[PDB]
């Protein structure tokens, strides 16, 4: 069964760039930076292997990753590697999200960080890529606002995303530590993005926060991530607004946001015929792949091949891609439909 899942064409809508790095690359970068003295390799490798990746604790790990990866040449490298890995497991469409970074000591701006991501996409050679406007993969980009940021800084990210629509930026994400920051800080920037026809996805309900969950739903983003701590009134509103949910099974269970796959809300959403999309979140941090996520879901719901194929194909109308791309995806899935 895992073989048929691996060959299934798949759509990834929730994958953070610096959460998707290969272990071998992360440790290579750790070794190099150690031998330069920027850090102590044994300690860094130890936080890499020891971190329990509970929620509070995952964000410590990201602060460490960012010390290893915030340089233009590294951004380019990991962008290429992430696209390759997804393409190799037959992801045919990827929305990759990343937080653009500022770092004055190396002359890195949010814009130059993103230019390094584009360079990564241009450097992809193992597979064919469409990112502007042999496996082939369509890639489009989401710029993330981190909940640590100010309204002004969030607006800088939205302005950059509008400038980069010609190289495949299609939307904005709100992510980062859900215990930090206030919705009122980010709402004005997200509203500007939405009024400029960017699509919006929000990390929503990663921790209990009833007023924030309601405010995010009332904003009517185009998708939401996770929804782990929704209450009944939140589900009612979500189902009537028809906002698709990006479901991250391994991430949710590992962080203990959801106590087990047998109670995970994706089963309720599936049976309610509410749109959901299986995603990896951070396949490096959480040691998974999109195929493995599909395998967990197929086992837990007991889906047949055709039900699984139908679920995978349903994600097309949740993408933020232009209509021409969705028609190509419909052709890719229609072409694969009888083998499933
Ligand atoms: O579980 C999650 N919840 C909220 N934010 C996350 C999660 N996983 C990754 N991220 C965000 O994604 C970033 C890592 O990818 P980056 O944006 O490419 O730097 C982190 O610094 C977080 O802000
Ligand atoms: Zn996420």
């Amino acid at each position: 069964h895992m073989e048929w899942i691996q060959s299934l064409p798949k759509i990834e809508l929730h994958a953070h760039l610096n959460g998707s790095i290969r272990d071998s690359t992360l440790l290579e970068l750790a070794r190099v930076l150690g031998e330069k003295g920027v850090i102590v390799f044994a300690d860094v490798e130890h936080v890499i292997q020891k971190n329990d990746r509970s929620l509070v604790e995952v964000f410590k790990l990201f602060d460490l990753i960012h010390k290893l990866t915030t340089d233009h040449k590294t951004v380019t490298r990991i962008t290429r590697e992430v696209v390759e890995d997804f393409a190799l497991e037959n992801v045919v469409y990827l929305e990759l999200r990343t937080t653009p970074k500022r770092s004055d000591s190396i002359g890195m701006s949010k814009r130059s960080y993103m230019e390094a991501v584009i360079q990564g996409l241009r450097s992809v050679s193992e597979v064919d890529i469409d990112f502007v406007t042999r496996k082939k993969i369509y890639v489009r980009l989401l710029l993330s606002i981190d909940r640590r940021e100010t309204t002004e800084s969030a607006m800088e990210t939205v302005k950059l995303a509008l400038e980069m629509r010609d190289v495949g930026v299609v939307g904005i994400d709100l992510s980062g530590n859900p215990l930090v920051g206030e919705w009122s800080t980010f709402l004005p920037a997200l509203q500007y993005a939405k009024d400029n026809d960017l699509h919006i996805t929000l990390h929503c309900g990663e921790v209990p926060n009833p007023k924030e969950i309601q405010a995010m739903l009332d904003f009517k983003p185009h998708r939401i991530g996770h929804a782990c701590f929704f209450k009944d009134e939140d589900w009612t509103k979500l189902k009537s607004f028809r906002i698709p949910v990006e479901i991250c099974l391994t991430s949710n269970i590992v962080t203990k946001s959801i106590s087990s796959i047998d109670i995970h809300h994706f089963a309720d959403l599936y049976n309610a015929k509410h749109p959901l999309i299986l995603c990896t979140d951070d396949f490096g941090v959480f040691s998974t792949s999109l195929s493995n996520e599909y395998a967990l879901a197929v086992r837990s719901l007991g889906l047949s091949k055709s039900e699984t194929f139908a679920l995978a194909r349903a994600a097309i109308d949740a993408t933020f891609a232009e209509d021409e791309v969705k028609q190509q995806l419909r052709f890719i899935f229609d072409s694969a439909s009888p083998e499933h």
